[PDB]
């Protein structure tokens, strides 16, 4: 009641009943057809699952909770967009301040989009919606260190030269403890998400340049938080992703936006 599974072109449908042209980007959720001719065919169908699905009213209503969601989703105040990797699926939490529950959290995985409404009140609510796309892993155990990108990009030259992982540990100076959880950073099988705050406050749509990083490895879950000196390189943070740590991340995140304080 709370939730709707639908397919990704039933989501384009109501986005385009209810005025979006669009959702946003992350989602990768374009037009689902090509010509004049297709777009006939795919608006029959369409209209015809939505009133079987009972979304939309032989009286041409589209379910007022439905359209609502997708708006919260096109058009949105504040969002968290989430880019998961591993082994297409993407999310948006979405919260649109005027119209309304106060996120509406989409997730998108193949030809299917979930719509969820929750009530969002403290970042840390946010950690098991995050984490849908990864691995349920424990937090990983590790003294936290930092790398830059230079000194990153130096490792990989290395590597690629045919280096062995251990001997750029070295390199780096990661201490033996740690060497498990950083070995598993860096090999498979493993899952991220990559998450970016945005803000719709001037009418002017900022994102944060840092996006941070979730990563389940087989050592368990690391937190990997970017900074950019003032050099401009980016240099990062990697510590135990414990559902703390994580919240905290997460607010630090959206601390960077203009919008400043979403809680
Ligand atoms: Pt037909
Ligand atoms: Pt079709
Ligand atoms: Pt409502
Ligand atoms: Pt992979
Ligand atoms: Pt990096
Ligand atoms: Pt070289
Ligand atoms: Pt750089």
């Amino acid at each position: 009641p709370n939730a709707v599974e639908l397919t990704v072109e039933n989501a384009w449908f109501i986005a385009e009943m209810v005025g979006a042209g669009t959702f946003p980007w992350v989602l990768a959720i374009t037009t689902p057809y090509s010509d004049e001719a297709q777009r006939s065919a795919f608006f029959a169908r369409q209209r015809d699952e939505l009133t079987q699905l009972g979304l939309l009213s032989s009286d041409g209503v589209v379910n007022p909770a439905v359209a609502e969601w997708i708006k919260v989703v096109c058009f949105p105040e504040r969002w968290l967009d989430l880019r998961y990797v591993g082994p297409l699926l993407r999310g948006i939490v979405a919260q649109s301040a005027g119209i309304m529950f106060n996120t509406v959290v989409a997730l998108r995985n193949a030809q299917l989009v979930t719509f969820t409404a929750m009530d969002i009140d403290d970042p840390r609510a946010l950690v098991p919606v995050l984490g849908v796309g990864l691995s349920a892993r424990p937090p990983a155990r590790f003294e936290e260190f930092s790398m830059p990108m230079r000194v990153g990009a130096r490792a990989d030259e290395r590597l690629r030269s045919g280096e062995s992982l251990d001997e750029v540990l070295d390199y780096l100076g990661i201490p033996v403890s740690a060497r498990p959880v950083v070995q598993a950073v860096f090999s498979g099988p493993r899952s991220y998400v990559e998450i970016v705050a945005g803000c719709n406050r001037d009418g002017e749509h900022t994102t944060t340049d840092v996006g941070l990083s979730i990563v389940d490895t087989t050592a368990g879950r690391v937190l990997v938080s970017p900074s950019r000196a003032f050099d401009g390189e980016w240099v990062s943070t990697f510590s135990a992703g414990t559902p703390f740590a994580t919240a905290v991340a997460i607010d630090q995140l959206i601390a960077n936006l203009p919008d400043g304080q979403w809680f």
